[PDB]
C-alpha cells in the first residue's frame, strides 16, 4: 500500500494518512513512491508520486509544505510571509497539514472533537528544542482532549546518538536518560518515549502509533540514515 491510516480514535470530522516509499515511479535510490522534490530525483517522477499519493489519500486540496530547518517553530494555516517551520496547525476544513520525513518522527495531533489538527516534523533537534510542545501550544482545546499519533520514525534498535545528544535532552527534561541505552562509545535512543515524555509534560498522553521503524522496514520506508540520497514519505492531516 501507497499508504497507512493511523490507528487511534480518529474523530469523524479528521482524515489523516502517511505514505509509504511503495506504489510510485520512482527507480532507486528513490524508489518509488518518493514525495521529495530535493534530494535529487526525476522531478517528472517526483510530480507523478504526489499526484498518486494524493488521489489515494484523498486529499482536498495540495498540502500547506513547509520549508522544514529542524526548528521549533509553528505555522498557523490561516490561508504566508513565510513557511519556515517545523509544524502547522489548522482549524479550517480541508486545509491540509503536512510533514515531509525519512526518520524524523512525525506526529499528528487533533482534538477529541475534531475542530483542530496539527503535523510536526520531530527530528531529535526539534523535539529537543520543544517543537512538540509549540504545536500543543496552538490548541484550544484541554491536553486530555489532544490525541497524538506518532508515525513512522527510525526506532530504538537502530537510532544511535553521541553523548551530545542524549545530555541535550537531558538538559531540558531529566527523564530522558530513560530513553537511551548505552552502546559502547555510544547510546540507542527512543524517539518515541522522547516524544511521550515531551508530550506528558504539556498533558498530552493519549498517544498512539510507535510501532514502525523507518531503517529497519526498508521494504516499507526510505530512511536517510540507512541510505543518505534517498527519496522521502510525508504524514497528512485534515479537517473534513
Amino acid at each position: 500500500s501507497k499508504l497507512i491510516v493511523p490507528q487511534w480514535p480518529q474523530p469523524k470530522g479528521v482524515a489523516a494518512c502517511s505514505s509509504t516509499r511503495i506504489g510510485g515511479v520512482s527507480l532507486p535510490p528513490y524508489d518509488s513512491l518518493n514525495l521529495g522534490a530535493h534530494c535529487g530525483d526525476n522531478p517528472d517522477h517526483v510530480e507523478e508520486n504526489r499526484k498518486r499519493l494524493f488521489a489515494a489519500g484523498n486529499l482536498p486540496s495540495k498540502p500547506v509544505w513547509l520549508e522544514q530547518v529542524h526548528g521549533k517553530d509553528v505555522l498557523k494555516l490561516t490561508g504566508y510571509a513565510s513557511k519556515r517551520a517545523d509544524a502547522s496547525y489548522s482549524n479550517t476544513p480541508g486545509t491540509v497539514c503536512a510533514v515531509m520525513t525519512a526518520d524524523c518522527l512525525p506526529v499528528l495531533f487533533c482534538n477529541r472533537a475534531g475542530t483542530e489538527v496539527a503535523a510536526a516534523h520531530a527530528g531529535w533537534r526539534g523535539l529537543c528544542a520543544g517543537v512538540l510542545e509549540e504545536t500543543v501550544s496552538c490548541f484550544a482545546d484541554n491536553p486530555e482532549n489532544i490525541l497524538a499519533w506518532l508515525g513512522p520514525a527510525i526506532g530504538p534498535r537502530a537510532f544511535e546518538v553521541g553523548g551530545e545528544v542524549r545530555e541535550a535532552f537531558m538538559a531540558v527534561d531529566a527523564k530522558a536518560s530513560a530513553a537511551f541505552i548505552q552502546h559502547g562509545d555510544k547510546y540507542l535512543a527512543d524517539i518515541y518515549q522522547l516524544a511521550r515524555q515531551r508530550l506528558a509534560n504539556v498533558g498530552v498522553e493519549q498517544i498512539f502509533g510507535g510501532d514502525r521503524c523507518t531503517y529497519t522496514e526498508n521494504e516499507t520506508f526510505f530512511s536517510y540514515r540507512r541510505d543518505k540520497t534517498t527519496g522521502r514519505m510525508a504524514s497528512f492531516i485534515w479537517l473534513i
